């Protein structure tokens, strides 16, 4: 059995990982040895104890990565490195990983000797897991891109911040509310005079989520006006899709709302060619074992395509799917999955697996 | 003065309308009459009463409208028939009214003899009060559209759901948060298992709102697959400005968020020709004296282009403009307005301040 080191396992990433790992029992297939950055198990930093490793899985973050796979790399280990983070996705000996919809690309890269696998952007595997099978017949021109993204994906006290926003939103009106004959103008006042006052918590997001909306997620790359975040869409999307010499445009707004783990996103997809709604639907379905095609009904789609919903569950559900006024050729789409599992924990998880067996 | 008549003016529209014509003291040029059907002024349903009217203003809704509105126009009645709700938006001796931007339909309106302006969809008044300028030098092939839709356009009673279920969700793990150390993931489970639970408030909007979103609003039309909410985009912004004829392309998916009274939407707009993201900034900014520009920076989106912000206010933001990959005649744009102010009652109190002239 292949010996495996975990870093940053007890994180928020992490410990999804874990959960999830004990759920499937992929502990009984390898050998762990666990890490940490604390001096009160190894030390994360302890480049020669990680050399002895044949595997080594991190949740800790980009700048444990960038300080310590250098300094390992260059002992000479010959092992694989897998990351949730993004420091290395980009690199020439990297692959992104998502193997429900870029297993050829990483079988090829195993029998090429890539030793470097690295779990994608959120968004992005959320929108392959969807709409896979578009991509996978080579009828995507281009994508349009809007998102309603969740707090988990900035972070656990993010989640926190969120929470107590919502808290202090109520509560500012919490009489009022009861009282089935008050002023519904008036308890707006107020509620919005909070949301805007001094000791409303804001710290994490630097403005408010909680009954608001943040159009902006990420380092602006004054290069092209995108956001790091946005930018990732036409960047990751292509790689994973191996498909960097002629990249399908993808591109939009992330916009961050207050929901705690799942994306959601709205799609206007561009299809080379027209093909009738029902043709579609079974194209994206038949894709693989976890999207799920809603029909264009209200209860249902007020019961299936929900944070609520999905929250929690591998489920990745894809609706409201029809034709769009720009003609036939144009696809609506809108879909939501969870943001710690395909979108964090999931693809890594897999990719070890593999990796193991 | 002409004399006038209000009906639905104890309503959320209606209230706002009166603050706002209070505000600008537009009952010092009118002859006010307001009416009611409770059997607790005259009576909304005293058809000879409103006879005696110049002109009548409705925010009482669709049915009041459908009832009362054929009865007086068929008793002869030459008096302007004002309407907030969208009965007779469509009709081909009405006009959908947004004076900033169709003035010149209006103008012609009037003198042609149309005695029935209502006023419009708030999703496409606050999208036209945002990107006027475009459309004015007939620069807009087609718009897709992804929006952020505040509680206040479904009612004054799914604000307050909206609100109790942020309450339920923090009291949920209210003590959790004050912990410095808790678990995150705990955390979410319980706020996620009271969403889910029997007790939680949705009988308003049928599903959860709180922490979550509703990517579906209003009745499904079996022709396109749209809602009425979404079909409100292609037909609604073109009979605005006088285009029925050759009708502009908007489509998209209008999607329900946990906001109190700002839409937000975000545009993927198809310009007919390629200008510097420059010469687009001040088209859009000239147009006129509400929306506003936000440069594409951080802080400054934080600050402006949100619900928090613009709640309550005249001040249509739009921010995040850029090119969009799909080539240089592709542009991307954000907005934020207030539902309630621009998307209901301004212009209606706008038409009404013309009409008494």
């Amino acid at each position: 059995m292949k010996n495996v080191g975990f870093i940053g396992w007890r994180g928020m990433v992490g410990s999804v990982l874990m959960d999830r790992m004990s759920q499937e029992n992929d502990f009984e297939n390898l050998n762990p040895v666990f890490f940490t950055t604390s001096q009160a198990l190894k030390s994360a930093f302890d480049i020669e104890e990680l050399k002895k490793l044949d595997i080594i899985v991190t949740c800790q973050g980009g700048d444990y990565t960038n300080e310590v796979y250098p300094k390992l790399k260059a002992t000479g280990w010959d092992g694989y490195w897998v990351d949730a983070a993004s420091a290395l996705r980009m690199k020439d000996d990297a692959i992104i990983v998502l193997d429900p919809v870029n297993q050829h690309v990483i079988s090829e890269g195993l029998k090429k000797g890539i030793k470097t696998f690295v779990g994608g952007n959120c968004t992005v595997s959320l929108m392959l897991m969807a709409i896979g099978g578009l991509f996978e017949k080579d009828l995507v021109e281009w994508i349009s891109v809007a998102t309603y993204q969740a707090a988990s994906g900035a972070g656990a006290k993010n989640m926190r911040e969120l929470l107590s926003q919502m808290g202090l939103l109520e509560q500012a009106v919490s009489s009022e509310l009861k009282d089935p004959a008050s002023s519904i103008l008036d308890i707006e006042r107020k509620v919005t005079a909070k949301m805007r006052a001094d000791n409303f918590p804001t710290d994490n997001f630097g403005a408010a989520l909680g009954g608001s909306l943040i159009p902006w997620i990420d380092k602006l790359l004054p290069e092209t006006g995108q956001t790091k975040e946005e930018w990732k869409g036409y960047a990751e999307t292509n790689k994973i899709l191996g498909l960097s010499d002629n990249p399908i445009p993808v591109d939009g707004l992330c916009v961050r709302i207050g929901a705690l783990r799942c994306h959601s996103q709205a799609f206007t997809i561009k299809l080379k060619k027209d093909l009738p709604l029902e043709e579609i639907e079974q194209i994206i379905a038949s894709h693989n074992e976890w999207v799920k095609v809603i029909p264009n009904d209200k209860e249902i789609t007020l019961r299936e395509l929900t944070p609520a919903k999905v929250t929690g569950t591998l489920s990745v559900p894809v609706g409201r799917l029809r034709k769009l006024a720009m003609g036939p050729e144009y696809l609506a789409a809108f879909t939501v999955g969870d943001q710690l599992l395909w979108g964090a924990a999931e693809p890594v998880r897999r990719i070890l697996k593999q990796l193991v067996a």
